[PDB]
């Protein structure tokens, strides 16, 4: 059980950092698509 | 440790849940924005 309990918590960590990314992605998209839709 | 292993699951797949909404969400904007910069 604590090899299964280090494991989850690498991969929750590495899920929580791509979700923090892709936020940051999201954030920057929907930055350039409102600067575009100005056109 | 099953307590730490079962609660680590839960905010786990819920972060994996938000990944994909996040994912097909940068998808479907993404799209958008090709669409109107073709033009």
């Amino acid at each position: 059980i604590e090899s299964d309990l280090e494991r989850a918590e690498e991969r929750a960590e590495l899920s929580e950092g791509k979700c923090a990314e892709l936020e940051e992605e999201l954030k920057t998209v929907t930055n350039n698509l409102k600067s575009l839709e100005a056109q």
